[PDB]
DNA sequence: AACAGAGTGCGACAC
DNA sequence: GTGTCGCACTCTG
């Protein structure tokens, strides 16, 4: 199975795709350049554009061919199926088939768009029947160059494969019978072998990842920066209608050249295979995956993509509709295909990166709620880490976090060993906790186009620290400081600039370019820079950083006459 | 009219750039590939030999289906509109400025008629990677939305041209975008973490011509290229060419103009900028003709929009090429006060202070309340402590082994600055704010200053490191600032930047002399 | 016995 | 003191 076909032009060599869809073979238009145009139609594209016919010889596998082409905006040949008749692909059949049908019933029945507006739905969903998965480790074909992931100088010692556990080899057997029927894996003898390790789902699956520490010692990480969680949820857009669409099983639709294929490999049952596509457990299968999904779909108005899953928002759903039909075409060119089960498309609210985006705003999940009722006070270091940390993933929705979260954090370095120092007044600190974040509020996103109000506020303990939108009435996030032993004898002004500091390093990133404005209980900040020096109890160190910022023209400040406190 | 252009090659499955010159029909490639044939563009033919650099030269009569095409970005500047306002901006005599048009149009070659067009000089290129240790990548916040169509066509001018290419690299430099003056917006490259790890390297007619973008006229090695990449719309993108932000580009770019004119005499280039002057007219058009010859052979382009010639005035180092101490009297006793303090650090390095000072205090107590009187005499007897200070008492010559100390500070209308060696000053300096820069806030007012003061620090040092004292402070943070809050920065401070990378010069803030209120300069 | 990003705090050592 | 940079844990795909 190649689901590519060699295709040879001009004594040269390129990759020639199959295209039910396509009404007229295709060419890069490089090999058109010195040919003559025998007719001019118009020519179905992405963005029905009028292009010119020519006549061109070729072949296709090695049997010579001729027909009408046209220019291709890709370096590969798209391949209308009339002009190779005695070709013919066969269709897919791996182990386990999915309820499609069912997926998509569910999908409309969920979906919050009329019975008209449901129909159009339906229709959209069978139309592009080839773009969703329906196989158990299904994989699509991404038509990008192969990546060259060996990117290495020296070479990796082969690592002997240890136990795999009992319960998941009916699991990953399918998946590698799965993958060899598709050429995803292949019987090959190798220089490097690395360890399979399976890791747990909570379905009686198992995922294929390997142990790849040992290649990833011997390889560069890719510098790109293209996963950023926080700068997502505080940036994506929140409109009437929003849907998500989950890519499947992505890493393995990106090829990998011929000689990067060997640092893949990895014993199974005696026999030693290669992977083709970008394996899971690699350290640049991540940034190369998550970079070619979001170049393809940076055009695409008001969309926010996350490694392989895919948020956008708008307010009607006639241009919803619109917008998502613009994503399927795209993606079913470029080879991905979509899991519709772990997708969910047309709804007033909906789960993103493990917050609700409902119609009034970013919250927390219910999962999240009932995920922190039921922990139990911690034993070991271990265990106050996992509590802590789990905590601190919600630390933006409640104005004061960082104050009941400190008695917390102190347990760890009063605690020597493992061993913890829990108490009765420890563990109704962490049920103050609970209630708080079980009361939490709504959270708002950043207006791009909208100055960036900032409303700090300290009392002799600690600061507190709220943003909003001009005239936002709900604010993106919360954050506080607790000030340390050295903080805690500064004067009320310097604690309410030591509070300032802390906002703006935070601030500075939250405003895109946009204005900032300070609204704080200090009467003039000229009054501030002549403050008399044997008033000023900090450090000068800390007063060249306060006083810079009343030099930031990006930045002004308000005196705000409400909600004093000492 | 606009130009030719390059083309992408590849030899033995290895990406390179390639390049057509119509001479030679001997293509040749790099030799380290060498231990025939080859495709360029898709298409694959087979006679080459080795290259002095890492570019691939083709020979033309190999591929005949390449014929190149007028060069075509996404916006056309109105070339001719700025050709003729450059006419008639010019005070200079009628045939003669018909005369000059008719040259102007003759060189349509130099002129960009695309905006985001580069050149390409024909210089072997630059090995930027001149560290040891490589910089530590560099993580991205989300970028404006807004932003990104104005970016997106500029990167994507740059990628059709080759200054740009989507390749991995190791390395990577934050992107953030600012406003521009209209509605679109520029992108801004946050070198500092990669500045941190690299070795530093007049008469009657005036004109100015300006070059345009000449930065990405000057190719840089393919070893060292890894280092100038950043990360957009998730792709790492990487310069083929020297990037704006980068330590050591604007140094060898202007090392570069000054040797293309070495044998033209009275030229004064400054980073992007170029200066002439000429007694005559009739001179003045000979030289253009020499150096925009010398432009289009080694391989730039200049914008006439931001080009000024043939003018009686023209603008460079943001001062007035023109043709070809001391204060004003006080009113009220806050003048009077705050030139106390002016004068306060002499007391220190001049003998008869207190005695040409005690007039001074007299008046300030004899008259009670705020209306000073103040004799005609006492104005006189300020006349002398101007001219006394500046002729030649107890000022140190400069010392070419010690590094030099430079203390400035401004008045509403006049600023005034003073050069110390690392125990009394070397020599003094003076402006007066123009119409537009007496409009200023007091910190812009005392920016201005600065950067006069630097253009003669850099001339009084002969090399040697600089330390500047000012009231201004961010100035100080901006020079250490830890990396936590390191973030991004405001367009006035970018200049700054530049001369803040510099390790060499260092910037402080000190809080002495305060002069709110101080009389402009004498008329 | 896997990967990458985001976030947080702690803590030994630097200066 | 202020500051680096490694570690721990959590979340996301």
């Amino acid at each position: 199975p190649l689901l590519q076909l060699p295709v040879e032009v001009k004594k040269t060599e390129l990759n020639g795709f199959w295209d039910t869809g396509a009404q007229i073979t295709c060419i890069p238009e490089a090999f058109l350049k010195e040919e003559i145009p025998i007719g001019e139609a118009q020519i179905k594209t992405l963005h029905t554009k009028l292009q010119s016919v020519y006549y061109l010889k070729f072949k296709v596998l090695g049997r010579k061919v001729e027909a009408e082409v046209t220019t291709s905006p890709f370096d590969y040949v798209i391949i209308s199926p009339s002009d190779i008749p005695w070709y013919k692909p066969q269709p897919l059949e791996l182990t386990v088939k999915l309820p499609v049908q069912d997926f998509k019933k569910e999908l409309i029945n969920k979906a919050n768009i009329n019975n008209e507006e449901k129909k159009q739905l339906a229709k959209l969903l069978d139309k592009y029947d080839v773009l969703w998965q329906q196989w158990e480790n299904q994989v699509g074909h991404r038509k990008i160059p192969p990546h060259n992931i060996a990117t290495g100088t020296v070479a990796p010692r082969p690592q002997r494969q240890y136990h795999i556990n009992t319960k998941a080899k009916p699991s990953i057997q399918q998946v590698i019978d799965d993958l060899l029927k598709q050429g995803v894996l292949i019987k090959q003898t190798s220089v490097m072998n690395t360890p399979i390790y399976p890791v747990p789902k909570p379905d009686g699956k198992w995922r294929m990842v390997l142990d790849y520490r040992a290649v990833n010692k011997t390889v560069p990480l890719i510098g790109a920066q293209n996963q950023h969680s926080l700068g997502i949820l505080t940036n994506l857009v929140r409109q009437k209608y929003k849907s998500t669409i989950d890519l499947s099983n992505g890493f393995w639709a990106h090829p990998i050249t011929k000689d990067s294929q060997w640092i893949t490999a990895f014993t199974w049952e005696g026999k030693q295979h290669v992977w083709t596509r970008l394996p899971q457990g690699f350290l640049n299968s991540p940034a190369l995956f998550t970079a070619d999904v979001v170049d393809l779909l940076k055009n695409i108005p008001g969309i926010s993509v996350y490694v392989d899953d895919i948020y956008f928002s708008t307010e009607t759903v006639s241009e919803h509709l619109k917008i998502l039909e613009k994503v399927f075409k795209i993606l079913l060119e470029a080879g991905y295909i979509v899991s519709l089960k772990k997708s969910a498309l047309l709804r007033y609210e909906v789960t993103f990166l493990g917050f609700s985006i409902t119609q009034t705003g970013r919250g927390l999940t219910s999962e999240f709620k009932d995920k922190i009722q039921n922990i139990t006070s911690p034993r070991t270091l271990k265990e106050l880490q996992s509590i802590l940390g789990l905590f601190n993933f919600a630390r933006n929705f409640v104005p004061n976090f960082s104050e009941i979260i400190k008695p917390l954090y102190s347990l760890i370095s009063t605690a020597e060993g493992n061993n913890i120092k829990w108490t009765s007044e420890h563990t109704r600190y962490l049920e103050e906790i609970v209630s708080a974040l079980n009361h939490a509020g709504n959270l708002e996103q950043r207006d791009n186009e909208s100055p960036l109000v900032v409303k700090l506020n300290a009392s002799p303990k600690t600061g507190y620290i709220r943003y909003y939108n001009k005239g936002g009435q709900k604010p993106i996030a919360y954050a506080s400081h607790v000030f340390t032993n050295t903080e805690l004898k500064f004067t009320p002004l310097e604690k309410l600039l030591v509070t300032m500091h802390k906002a703006l390093i935070k601030a500075i990133d939250l405003a895109l370019g946009q204005p900032i404005e300070v609204y704080s209980p200090i009467i003039s900040m000229q009054k501030l820079q002549k403050t008399p020096l044997p008033e000023r109890k900090a450090l000068s160190t800390r007063w060249i950083t306060w006083l810079s910022y009343l030099e930031d023209p990006r930045i002004t400040f308000y005196y705000d006459k409400t909600l004093p406190d000492l």
